[PDB]
C-alpha cells in the first residue's frame, strides 16, 4: 500500500474549511440514522433511518410518519442526532452528527418546506404527504470524525452559529452530473489526471464529489482501492469553470507525459 | 418497472423464516449503528458507527475505547440500540434494530471474546487490543422493517428467547466465497439462472447473499435495478450441494431454452 507515501501531499491538497465540508456534505446528504429517545420504550434509545432535506440554514427537514418505528418518537421527543457517513462502509470515511430538537413545521410554513423537501427527493408525494408530520431538526451542535478527508485534524465540532453562518460552497450541487458525465465518457481521463496529480499510475479513477476547490475520487492501485483528494489549479467561480480546469488538468498530463518522452 | 410482474412469485419464493433470517444477517453482520444516551449530554441520544461480532448466543460484542465519541456512553450506559441495514442505501431493504443492555466481557471471557472478535475482524488487534473494553450487547428485544425480502409480512419483533433460541443458517458464511466466485467466472451462469427463475430476461445478476433455501441478486433490466430471491430446487445441506444446485438450476435454464427452439 502505496498511500502512506503521499500521505503529507494528500494532507495538503486544498479542500473546504471544515466548518464549509460539514454544511455542504449535510446539504447534499438526503437520509441518515436517527438517533431518538422516548418514554415508553424501556429506557432503550432507538436507531430508525430516515430521508431528509436541509433548509436554507442547514436544518434537516424530516417528513415522520406517527406510524414509523423508533422514527415516531421526533412527534413528542424533541431531543435527536441525526449521523450522515459521507461513505456508509469505508470506517475511515467522515462522519458527521447532529445533536439538536425537533420542531413542527408551522402551518405557514408547510408549502415552503414542502417545496424544499421535493427539490431532493424528487418522486416523494406519489400517494399524499398529508399522511407525514414535516419536524424541522434545529442543531444544538455538530460534531464530525474523519480518517480520509484528515485525521490528525479529523474530528471537531461547531455551535448552532458556526454551522448555519458556513456556506454550503455553490459548485457542490453539480457534483451528480459532473461525476456522472466524467465515468460514463471521460473515465480515462480522469485516470490520467489523478496519476499527474498523485503520482500514483492507477488502474481506475471513479469521480465520487466536486467542490469549488477540487474533486475526490475512488481510485484503484494493485488490489486495493485509495480515496483521493484531486485539487483543481485554482478555485472554480461557476459550473462552467469545472469543465474550464478538467480540461486544463488533462493537457498539463499530457504535457508532462509528452515532455519525459521528449527527453527520454 | 415489471417488479410489480413478479410480485406474488417473489412473496412465494423459499426464505428463511424471518427470525432465522434475522439472527443470520446479523450472525453476517461486521458494523452497524449504535445509539446511546449518556447524562452530560445535554439529555440528547447519540449514534454512533461501530464495529461488531455476534457471539455464539448472537450478542454483539463491541471494542468499546474510553476516547470514542458517544461510542464510550456504552461503558457506562448500558441501555443502547444497533441499527443494522442489509444494504444501507436501499430504503425497502432489511433493516433490524436491537435494543439490548451492553455488559462488560468478565477477565475470564476475554481471550475466548477476543479470539471470536477477530473470526470476523481478521486484522484487528494490529497494535493492541488493550486499548479497548470489549462490551457485549445483551438483547432485550430484536425488531425488522423490510420492504424487499418481504412488505406487508415485512414488519416484527422477536423476545430474546426466541432470538437467541433461532439457528444461524450454516450455509450464510459461505456468502462471500460463493458470491465472489459466481460473479466473477459466472456471471453469465447467474444472469440465465435469474431468467429462468423469474422470467426477466435481466442484463446481468450480481450474487449477493447465499442460504441454504438459495440466493439474492441485484439485477439490472432496461436501466432499473432489481433486488431478486432466486431459491435453489431444494435445500442445501451442505458447502458441496451449493454448486451442484447452482450447476442444476444453470442445465434447467439451458434445457428450457433447447426445447422452446425444437418447438419453434
Ligand atoms: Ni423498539
Ligand atoms: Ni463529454
Ligand atoms: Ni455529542
Ligand atoms: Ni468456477
Amino acid at each position: 500500500n502505496v498511500f502512506q507515501l503521499i500521505q503529507t501531499h494528500q494532507e495538503k491538497a486544498a479542500r473546504l474549511p471544515p466548518v464549509e465540508e460539514i454544511r455542504t456534505v449535510l446539504d447534499q446528504s438526503t437520509h441518515g440514522m436517527l438517533s431518538t429517545f422516548s418514554q415508553k420504550h424501556g429506557g432503550y434509545p432507538s436507531g430508525s433511518v430516515v430521508d431528509f432535506a436541509c433548509d436554507a440554514d442547514g436544518s434537516p427537514i424530516v417528513a415522520v410518519s406517527s406510524w414509523a418505528v423508533h422514527a415516531k418518537d421526533l412527534i413528542a421527543n424533541p431531543k435527536c442526532s441525526l449521523l450522515v457517513a459521507k461513505d456508509p462502509e469505508d470506517r475511515t470515511d467522515l462522519v458527521i452528527t447532529l445533536h439538536g430538537d425537533s420542531i413542527p413545521v408551522s402551518e405557514k410554513d408547510v408549502t415552503a418546506v414542502r417545496t424544499a423537501y421535493l427539490a431532493k427527493h424528487p418522486g416523494a408525494f406519489r400517494v399524499d404527504f398529508g399522511d407525514f408530520q414535516f419536524m424541522r431538526i434545529e442543531p444544538k451542535a455538530v460534531q464530525y470524525v474523519s480518517g480520509v478527508a484528515t485525521t490528525l485534524f479529523g474530528s471537531g465540532e461547531f455551535s448552532k452559529e458556526e454551522y448555519q453562518t458556513a456556506k454550503v460552497d455553490p459548485i457542490a450541487q453539480f457534483s451528480k452530473p459532473v461525476a456522472s458525465h466524467m465515468n460514463r465518457d471521460h473515465a480515462e481521463d480522469t485516470r490520467l489526471i489523478v496519476q499527474h496529480s498523485t503520482s500514483i499510475p492507477v488502474d481506475s479513477a471513479y469521480m465520487l464529489d466536486v467542490d469549488s476547490l477540487g474533486f475526490n475520487v475512488k481510485a484503484v492501485y494493485q488490489g486495493n482501492t485509495y480515496k483521493l483528494r484531486i485539487p483543481f489549479p485554482r478555485r472554480a467561480e461557476e459550473r462552467k469553470d469545472v469543465k474550464t480546469l478538467v480540461v486544463e488538468m488533462l493537457q498539463a498530463a499530457k504535457s508532462q507525459i509528452k515532455e519525459n518522452l521528449y527527453f527520454q
